[PDB]
């Protein structure tokens, strides 16, 4: 058995799917249209450094991960899971026919604009310490504005929230034994209660679009469970303002019976997560 992992914000880079552009010249122009510049410039050249901009790095990944996927699907069995990290999510829906490339685009770009206009609150990756004891640490050191992002890997743990507990933390973090305590380079507190307002903003964007239920399951970032056609619509609204669960998922895909994980994008990203989850999975 076999899962596509798609990579989400903080795995793109400068020449990302050069040769993807080439290989699928119609989807191409087609995203150029939809996003009023050129697609291929932007992820080739980074024409005046906008790729560590949310709002010009979702839609980036977005084609990239969606063009990686016809190329695999062309040359590899399909496959039998499907997942996301954060913004992968919508590629794994497009994998599975929930939507088709151009209204997934539309969705990202959107997505994008929202988490654009944020602004307040900052992220920090940590690395060495479990989730109970960056809990205990936020609750000992009086962190009461900082939730958790995401949930990467045993030892790997984001927490996004106020700027100034973010900066604060550092100390005791390091103290505690946390291998590193790095400030992310980022706007604003994504997947945390100050992400409220866009959810809410989101939500009523996205009842204007119907949603076809997957033909690949597609484990959901907001319960680390597959996906229910009704339920799509609800989650890609709540997904932006709750953590990401992804240790879960691919925890919930090895007791499936899943046993090859392919990163399907740019980068090597989540297949460096999936080798410390399996290290204390078995």
């Amino acid at each position: 058995m076999k899962a596509y992992m798609f990579p989400g914000q903080g795995s793109q880079a400068k020449g990302m799917g050069r040769a993807l552009f080439d290989a699928f010249p119609a989807l191409t122009a087609r995203a150029d249209g939809v996003l009023g510049y050129s697609i291929r410039a932007l992820c080739q050249d980074d024409p005046d450094q906008r790729l560590s901009q949310t709002q010009f790095t979702q839609p980036a990944l977005y084609v990239v991960n969606a063009l990686s996927y016809l190329k695999r699907r062309e040359e590899e069995a399909p496959p039998d899971f499907l997942a996301g990290h954060s913004l992968g999510e919508f590629s794994a829906l497009f994998a599975a026919g929930v939507f088709d490339f151009e209204t997934g685009l539309a969705l990202v770009k959107k997505r994008g604009e929202l988490m654009g206009d944020a602004r307040g609150g900052g992220m920090a990756a940590v690395i060495g310490l479990d989730e109970e004891r960056v809990r205990e640490l936020l609750d000992q050191n009086g962190a009461t504005a900082v939730d958790i992002a995401n949930l990467n890997s045993p030892s790997q743990v984001v927490i996004s929230g106020a700027k100034d507990e973010i900066a604060r933390l550092q100390v005791p973090f390091e103290a505690a034994g946390a291998k590193k305590y790095t400030v992310l380079r980022v706007s604003a507190a994504f997947h945390s209660r100050f992400m409220r307002p866009a959810m809410v903003e989101f939500g009523r964007f996205l009842e204007g679009y119907d949603f076809a239920p997957p033909k690949i399951p597609v484990i959901s970032n907001v319960t680390a469970r597959p996906c229910k056609a009704d339920g799509i619509r609800a989650a890609l609204s709540e997904q932006i303002a709750s953590p990401v669960r992804w240790c879960e998922s691919i925890r919930y895909l090895m007791g499936r019976g899943v046993e090859e994980f392919v990163e399907c994008g740019h980068g090597i990203v989540l297949t460096g997560l999936y080798a410390q989850i399996r290290r204390d999975a078995q």
